[PDB]
């Protein structure tokens, strides 16, 4: 089997994308954000705080034929920008794009914070990182990609975000057609239950290469590029005016700038983000100081490739026996 759905920014910075997917009997769709970088299937749904939920989709699992109480399973979950959101559990049949699993673990929110309730676009989060990270308890619970994973083609999927356009997940296959050149694949490590690799390091601009090791994770549910403080630096150096702003929470730099390309490696290939994925606007509206889409991975304690860097690939995230991850140019 295969599966294959649409992925849409949900504004016009980039700042998250959002794909369509279905849940229960009759189908209740709820636009997700597919996040690498967790593994838990939350929405919000009918038991979630009323003063919480600002014109989200609603999950309703009574009108769902196909929805069963998990009995005493619960989930709580936190994110690295400080966000959480906790509830019970049903199991139900979701699909994406034409890819059917039954008995799926569908986290239903009691509670969510603010940054959620905030964000009116993003119904919850469709977790693709390692079973081992989802937080169900007393009984820990799979990903939709684990449980389809052994009804696919090939056990991958793919993801082809798109910069101020359109982007398409797919499972089960590779589309061949959707980048150029070849697909350079890397190990990963899933140690922490991330899709977590080894870049071979970076350029800034036309400068030249500076081979180095850089660990960190492809996460999808991550915007920003989050990189060491000293590659950091020495991006941010080649714009003029740039600083970094402990009241802004990171580099800024003047509007009118212009942002050179930042490269990164994946063994011997490159891929090369280009300077405008970098802008992420105005730091208030009407300001001419602009904020910065690589940003030091300092305080966060792991490099995080988040969108900025994966939606200038064709990432292809490969969970066979020993599972790798692809990077091509597109
Ligand atoms: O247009 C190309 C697409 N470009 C990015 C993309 C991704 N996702 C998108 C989703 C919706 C609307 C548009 C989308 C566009 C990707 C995905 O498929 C191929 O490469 C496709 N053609 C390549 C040439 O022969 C085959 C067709
Ligand atoms: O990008 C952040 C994610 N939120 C994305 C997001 C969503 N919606 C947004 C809407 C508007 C403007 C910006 C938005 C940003 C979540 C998941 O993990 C973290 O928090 C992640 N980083 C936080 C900073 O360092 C750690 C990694």
């Amino acid at each position: 089997s295969t599966g294959s759905a649409t992925t849409t920014p949900i504004d016009s910075l980039d700042d998250a994308y959002i794909t369509p997917v279905q849940i229960g009997t009759p189908a209740q769709t709820l636009n997700l954000d597919f996040d690498t970088g967790s593994s838990d299937l939350w929405v919000f749904s009918s038991e979630t705080t009323a003063s919480e939920v600002d014109g989200q989709t609603i999950y309703t699992p009574s009108k769902s034929t196909t929805a069963k109480l998990l009995s005493g399973a619960t989930w709580s979950i936190s994110y690295g920008d400080g966000s959480s959101s906790s509830g019970d559990v049903y199991t139900d049949t979701v699909s994406v794009g034409g890819l059917t699993v039954t008995g799926q673990a569908v986290e239903s929110a009691k509670k969510v914070s603010s940054s959620f309730t905030e964000d009116s676009t993003i119904d919850g989060l469709l977790g693709l990182a390692f079973s081992t990270l989802n937080t169900v308890s007393p009984t820990q619970q799979k990903t939709f990609f684990d449980n389809a994973k052994a009804s696919l083609d090939s056990p991958v999927f793919t993801a082809d975000l798109g910069y101020h356009a359109p982007g398409t997940y797919n499972f089960g296959f590779i589309d061949t057609t959707a980048y150029t050149g070849s697909i350079t694949y890397t190990a990963v490590s899933t140690k922490q239950g991330f899709w977590e690799w080894t870049s071979t390091g970076y350029a800034v601009g036309s400068g030249t290469f500076k081979s180095t090791s850089i660990d960190g994770i492809a996460d999808t549910g991550t915007t920003l590029l989050y990189l060491p403080a000293t590659v950091v630096s020495a991006y941010w150096a080649q714009v003029s005016g740039a600083k970094s702003s402990s009241s802004v929470g990171g580099y800024v730099f003047p509007c009118s700038a212009t942002l050179p390309s930042f490269t990164f490696g994946v063994g011997s290939a490159r891929i090369v983000i280009p300077g405008d994925y970098i802008d992420f606007g105005p730091i208030s509206t009407g300001s001419s100081s602009c904020f910065g889409g690589i940003q030091s991975s300092a305080g966060i304690g792991i490099n995080i490739f988040g969108d900025v860097a994966l939606k200038a690939a064709f990432v292809v995230f490969n969970g066979a026996t020993t599972p790798t991850l692809g990077f091509a140019s597109k």
